[PDB]
Formats: structure tokens, C-alpha cells, sequence
């Protein structure tokens, strides 16, 4: 640059940053509003969901968005699920100084819906050629505008300001006619997103989900079977594929006990959550998959360095409630239920599907956070295959490289506290047999645990 | 001192897009195809069209930095033969010359890493063959690899 | 295999092993419940006897299979 003392100040984030979130979740939702046939990540305001994807509870993607945004999810990645038949709502508008009236504007919803937005056009009480351009949904009021009698400074002006977000103005014709006058005329020929939504929408979305990474997968808080055992393959190929992805599950609410842990028996792949008990938050139920959402969410917030066995949930009730007995055959299950062991709605424990099972993959992997830990290092350990696949010559020079950086990465771990115990080497038994293009390597590990079970004897 | 196996890319979208079965097919081909292993484009091996047979020419040759190394060597060689054609007599002392000459090239090979072992000699056998206006010479050598693959197993 | 880093777990029996048992003995069974006209191997555990041939105490199955 030219010679001078030129000031860029970057007071952006000054102060402005806490650290009380953590994760990434997956969703395919169903909603009334909102862009489609994408991936979007919502960062955890809620304002941004209800931009984006609307406010109405009826719909899977707003009530789930919100369950998950207080699971304090640090981004939330959300797909509205459609049918084919979807679409936007439409208004035209025409012109009103010739006889034989031309259509010149015609507004379209920003995103697809079927709801009642609504547009109102009078004539302008200061200026004579002028039209008050209003917008409402269901007569409560969006925007308003007002131009001149010219077609082009009438679209240009409802495209400009983003108050007008919800509709898209666009011209049908290049007249300088006045506009004929509507009032809350809806755009019409929308459709929603709850019209015949089946399980290949499903499909479509996960395979739409394949390109990303993730912490956990909940489903959309559909219990469906048939759906759930195509996400579990689906997981079981993105595992094989080297994409660590956990998946959260909640049977139906016809669905007993008995036939929760039923089905928490017939999952016994880890990364399968199974959720057995509803719950109330804004004195409104949740279907055991509504609240798989929750839970799902408050695991990935909890990371490494925590767990969920007895954190402290949002839902003011919890039905079906449970003895202790009904609780350890959920346990032994492999279900996880929530409880009332306070006066305020906790969970119960750590188990995953897998618990049913105990030894080979230890005891340990029933419990969801050695899964997430195992993920993690997984996770880690494939970035740095970018770093050392292809980039350095397999000698004893390469190999010690490799090694020094895995070991600061689990001294790292250690000084965390997460690991008591590690060691890694390389796999000299494998590296033997390994093929000179190739390396082997082991290590153990000793996850820090935490209390479950407490126990107490007095004296007196 | 170099590969393209998983080399980043400058691109930023890749297509036709490959599960691991078509990658391994179209490997197993001789196919070079890109690859999208992480939110980037990356190269996926460093296989050529070659790779299809096997064993005479190794399968080494099937990646292309083998080639571009033995082409390397062929050209410095190459690059000898003007220094060493038609300037000396073929006794002893002109092969030890082009041996030591040789012996040095290697070593600075070596030096750099890109071999793990090597010897280069008279080729005795077909110098007793040789006109005695030629010259035959063989050497062996061991390239030094690179990471394709890692396999590790957790204990908990 | 293709190039990259594929990690295999095996976290099977890390420490979960002990070396209290030894030795491996015959047993011709009359029993009420199990297979019939096979030799089979039963583990230490009580649990696989009661499954593959019952819990009756009556027939020397069992009874000889606890002690």
C-alpha cells in the first residue's frame, strides 16, 4: 500500500463468547415453511428456526427444533421433508387503466407452504397514482409499502426490502398501468408438507444427510418400523464407510414396556438408542421419539467430558413411570427411560440397545458415552489421515512422526482428565505382515468414569 | 520424494461419485478417478492404466510416482552417457569411474531418503559377453513407500 | 485394500479374563431336556447347563452337571 499509519480496528468478539454448547445434530423435519430439498445448519437461537422454518407446533420441524435448540446443540442441521406434489403459494395482480385488464405482477411465496399469506393493495391517500402495498397472514400484518403506478419500481421496491421476505415479487408484464386493488387475498395454489409424506421422503433426506458429519441421528421423531430399520443400515454402512454416526431411537406410544425392551432387544448395534418413555414440557406430551429428539440433543451438547445418566431434563412429566424393577428390566433391555426421581424429570441412566449384550464389546460400550468417546477419537484419528496418508515415506522417520502426534493427542486427552491410563505403540506384530505401503499401529486407553452408584454406612 | 494418492485438490465439486465398491472397480481398472473424502476433492490413489496385469511389471508400476521415478533415473543415466560415451577407454579404470560415478548418484538418493537399499555393479555376466567397445552394468534398489493404508485396533 | 486410515476396534476381552479353571471331563446324562446322541461341551457356567439341559435335580443330568 501507499506509505501511512492506517487503523482496522476489530472490536467483532470482543467479550461476546461463552462456551455452553457443543455438538451437531441431523433432522429431517417436516414443515409447514422453509427452504426444501437442502441441508440448512441452524446455530442454537431459536429466532433462527422460527425464521426459517416457522413457528407452528403442529409440524415436526419447529416443536423438534426446539426440543433439540434446549438440548444446546451448538448447530442444528435440519432437511424439510416434502412430497412431490409440494409447493409454493401464488397471488397475480393485474392492471387496472385498460378495459381489457392485463396481469403485470404476480407474488409467490419465498418458501414453500400452504398458509394463508396475505396481500392487501388500496389506493394511496397522499400521492394519486400510488398503491399501499400491505402483506399479512391471516390478516395480521407483515409489511407495508407504497409506490408509483410503474409495474418495475413495484417489484423492485416488494423485492427489496427484506421485511417482504415471505413472498417474491416478480413481473408479469412492462406496463406503466395502475394496479388493481386487493385486500388480504391469499397466495393461493401452495402446498404444505404433511401431504402424503412416506418413507421414501425419508430416504431421499438420508441419503441428502450422507454428505455431511454428525453426533447423533433422531429421525424426525417418527417411531415408524419399517423406517427404522432402514436408518440402521443405513448408520451400519456410513460406520463401515468410516462415518461414526450415532442414531437415537423412540418406540411408539401404544407400545408397552414389555414391548420397548422387546424392541430394545432387537437393536444391539451400539450406536442404536432406544427411548421408551414420554414426557410433558409446555404442558404438552411427547411421544418417545419427540423426546429421542431431546435426549439425542442433550448427549451431543454433553460431548466428551460428561454424560447423561442423571442430567437434569426440561419436561415437567414422565409417563409411563417406573418401580425399580420396571426400571432394571428397561436397563437390562437396553432401553433408555426417563424418571422422576426428584420433583423434576430425570434421566435415568447411560444404556444404549446394545447393553443386552456384555462382553466381547464390553460392558462399558453400553453406556452412550464411551460410544461418543470412541466416535470422537475415531473422528479424529480420520482427520488425520489427510495429514499422514500419501505425504510421508513409511521409514522409521515417518512411523515416529505418526506416533509423536497421536501420543500429543492422547497427552492432550490426558491432561483433560478424560483418559487415566494410555499407551500406543506401533502394532509391530501387524506391521510384520504389513504390506511396505502400509502401517499398523495399537493403543490402549482407560476412559475416566464417573459415579453411577453411590453407597454409605454410618456410625453412631 | 512425492505421490498424488490423497494430494488435496483445488476443486471443489467432483462427479461421477463413487461408493467404495466402484472406487476398488474402477482401481482394479487402471482408473484414476477423484475422490470426495472429506468436504474437499481428493485424489484417491496414485494407480495408472497399467495396473490391470501384475507381476512382470510390478505392481509398484502400476502407481505412477514408481514411474516417474524409474523415467528419472533413465533420464539422469541419460544425462551420463555424454559424459562417459566416447571419452573413456573401457579398461578397469574407466569402469570404476562410471561405477564410483554411479555409486555416488545413489548415495546422494540415499541421502535424500527416496531409497532404503541399494547396489549398483559391473554386470559381469553380460560383461563377459560384451564387445570390448561396450560396457554393462546392473543395480538394485528399494524405493521407499508411502502410507496408502493404516490400520489401527483400540483396547479399552 | 483402498488407501486410507481404517481402524478395526477390538476391545473384546481387554481385562476381563481370569485363570481360576482347568481341565476338561466326560459325562454320559440321563436327562429330561437337551440335545440327544452328541457330545457336547458345556463352560463353567451354571447357566449354559440349565439352558441346554434343563434344571431338573431328579435326573443325573443336571445334578452331576452342578457338582
Amino acid at each position: 500500500e501507499i506509505p501511512g499509519f492506517y487503523n482496522r480496528f476489530k472490536t467483532q468478539a470482543e467479550k461476546s463468547t461463552n462456551t455452553g454448547l457443543k455438538g451437531r445434530l441431523a433432522m429431517p423435519i417436516r414443515a409447514n415453511w422453509g427452504d426444501v430439498g437442502k441441508v440448512v445448519t441452524i446455530k442454537n437461537d431459536l429466532r433462527q428456526l422460527k425464521n426459517l422454518f416457522g413457528d407452528d407446533m403442529n409440524y415436526s420441524a419447529f416443536k423438534l427444533g426446539k426440543l433439540a435448540l434446549l438440548g444446546n446443540v451448538k448447530e442444528l442441521l435440519l432437511y424439510r421433508l416434502v412430497d412431490g406434489n409440494q409447493k409454493k403459494g401464488t397471488l397475480t395482480l393485474k392492471d387496472t387503466t385498460e378495459n381489457s385488464a392485463k396481469d403485470v405482477i404476480k407474488l409467490e411465496t419465498k418458501y414453500p407452504t400452504a398458509r394463508n399469506f396475505n396481500v392487501t393493495i388500496k389506493s394511496n391517500l397522499v400521492d394519486s397514482d400510488k398503491k399501499d402495498f400491505i402483506f399479512f397472514e391471516n390478516t395480521k400484518q407483515l409489511f407495508s409499502s407504497s409506490i408509483k403506478g410503474t409495474i418495475d419500481e413495484i417489484v423492485l421496491e416488494i423485492n427489496s426490502n427484506l421485511d417482504n421476505e415471505y413472498v417474491i415479487a416478480t413481473k408479469v408484464a412492462d406496463s406503466d398501468t395502475i394496479l388493481a386493488n386487493v385486500v388480504n387475498q391469499a397466495l393461493e395454489g401452495g402446498n404444505d408438507g404433511c401431504t402424503s409424506i412416506t418413507n421414501e421422503s425419508y430416504l431421499k433426506a438420508l441419503e441428502e444427510f450422507e454428505r455431511y458429519s454428525f453426533d447423533s441421528f433422531v429421525l424426525d421423531g417418527v417411531a415408524d418400523e419399517a423406517l427404522q430399520e432402514t436408518t440402521k443400515a443405513w448408520v451400519a454402512k456410513n460406520k463401515e464407510l468410516g462415518k461414526d454416526i450415532l442414531l437415537f431411537l423412540g418406540g411408539k406410544t401404544e407400545d408397552n414396556i414389555k414391548q420397548i425392551n422387546d424392541k430394545s432387544k432387537s437393536f444391539n448395534d451400539e450406536n442404536i438408542v432406544n427411548v421408551g418413555s414420554s414426557a410433558y414440557y409446555e404442558n404438552i406430551k411427547y411421544t418417545p421419539s419427540e423426546v429421542a429428539v431431546y435426549i439425542a440433543a442433550l448427549s451431543v451438547s454433553k460431548g466428551i467430558t460428561g454424560s447423561i445418566c442423571n442430567a437434569k431434563t426440561i419436561f415437567e412429566e414422565v409417563e409411563p413411570r417406573l418401580s425399580q424393577s420396571e426400571v432394571k428390566e428397561c436397563l437390562k433391555s437396553g432401553t433408555l427411560v426417563l424418571d422422576f426421581d426428584d420433583g423434576d424429570v430425570i434421566i435415568v441412566d447411560d444404556v444404549n440397545t446394545f447393553k443386552k449384550y456384555v462382553d466381547d464389546k464390553n460392558e462399558a460400550m453400553g453406556y452412550i458415552s464411551n460410544i461418543m468417546f470412541i466416535n470422537t477419537i475415531n473422528k479424529d484419528t480420520s482427520l488425520k489421515r489427510k495429514e499422514f496418508v500419501g505425504k510421508i515415506f513409511n521409514d522409521a522417520t515417518g512411523q515416529t512422526t505418526v506416533i509423536c502426534a497421536l501420543k500429543k493427542y492422547f497427552e492432550e486427552l490426558m491432561s483433560q482428565g478424560i483418559i487415566s491410563e494410555f499407551n500406543v505403540d506401533i502394532d509391530t506384530e501387524l506391521q510384520a505382515t504389513a504390506k511396505a505401503d502400509e502401517f499398523y499401529w495399537k493403543w490402549d486407553a482407560v476412559k475416566v468414569d464417573v459415579m453411577k452408584k453411590i453407597y454409605g454406612t454410618g456410625y453412631l
